């Protein structure tokens, strides 16, 4: 019997965990009990996604979650997948990772980082919450905006003239409650699941970064499994990914109504000022990655539709 482990930053209330439960359910079903997957949420295995991805390389951890743009830590050119206002929708994201650039990235992740991408899911589009109303770009000036330890999110806070305040995901609620920070930044689904709306009187539809979610498996783990069970793992992830995608999609259809009923004021500021403010980070990306970065942008821009 194969007792596998899956770690994640998301809590048990979030859609990521719900889809992971389906993943474990499919694994046990399609393997006739040979494969049993235990879930380890709330980042109880490591600091963040970066720590758990490193655990997959060593084979200590079998499965974990990761955004495609998060691979920029290992392959700098992959940051194009998480550049602010670069990805339009999930259909664009699906096609963006299926470019020659996207396919080469996953291939490099396999060859050099010991991780195999099983499936891709939609993990929501990020918005901005605050204790004060954000109706223009000037309203975010000097606010202590919490962001994850990622360059794209840090840049978004910086070029909106906010004060980038990086901290762990588990420490966000308390920080908002005690007004240590003035606001955070996450998809609507995450905002509801982690109940950030309980401590945030405002919500700005900024739509700056789209998050996908990759079902990663350790290369060592796949090597320890019979070939037919490796196919089970692949198929189980694809099933969960669809369920994963549908969860975020369904909520984003009616979550704005939910928040407004809870007394949260939802603003929809003009985003052409937001998009224009992100230009120096694009220059930053290009200067760091050179022609590789330029061609990557033009390749992903082409499949936006
Ligand atoms: C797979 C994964 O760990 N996603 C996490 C992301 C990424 O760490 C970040 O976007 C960088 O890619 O940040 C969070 O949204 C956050 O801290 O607010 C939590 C979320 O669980």
């Amino acid at each position: 019997k194969y007792n596998l482990k899956m770690g994640m930053t998301a809590g048990t209330s979030q859609n990521e965990y719900k889809a992971a439960e389906v993943f474990a359910k499919e694994l046990k079903k399609r393997s006739n009990g040979e494969i049993e997957l235990k879930l380890y949420p709330n980042a109880q295995l490591g600091k963040d996604d970066l720590a758990m991805m490193q655990q997959l390389e060593g084979g200590a951890l079998d499965f974990t979650f990761a955004e495609t743009g998060r691979f920029s830590t290992f392959f700098p050119e992959a940051e194009v997948f998480t550049l602010p206002y670069m990805i339009k929708d999930f259909n664009h994201m699906k096609k963006a990772v299926n470019t020659k650039f996207g396919k080469d990235l996953f291939k490099k992740v396999h060859d050099k980082k010991g991780m195999t991408v099983l499936a891709q899911a939609y993990n929501g589009t990020r918005q901005t919450t605050s204790n004060k109303a954000i109706k223009s770009l000037a309203d975010m000036k000097g606010m202590k905006l919490r962001v994850p330890g990622a360059a794209a999110n840090l840049a978004y806070a910086k070029y909106t003239e906010a004060a980038p305040t990086p901290m762990a995901f588990s420490e966000v609620y308390l920080a908002l409650q005690t007004n240590a920070v003035d606001g955070q930044e996450n998809p609507l689904s995450t905002i509801k699941a982690q109940k950030f709306y309980e401590v945030q009187k405002y919500l700005a539809m900024t739509n700056h970064i789209l998050n996908d979610q990759l079902y990663l498996v350790s290369n060592i783990t796949m090597e320890e499994l019979p070939e037919n069970l490796q196919k089970v793992v692949k198929e189980s992830a694809e099933v969960a990914a669809e369920y994963h995608t549908k969860l975020f999609m369904d909520e984003e259809k009616s979550l704005k109504d939910f928040f407004k009923s809870k007394g949260v004021t939802i603003t929809e500021p003009n985003l052409v000022d937001f998009k224009k403010a992100m230009k120096p980070f694009y220059d930053e990306y290009i200067k760091k990655n050179g022609k590789v970065g330029e061609n990557a942008i033009k390749a992903i821009e082409a499949v936006r539709l």
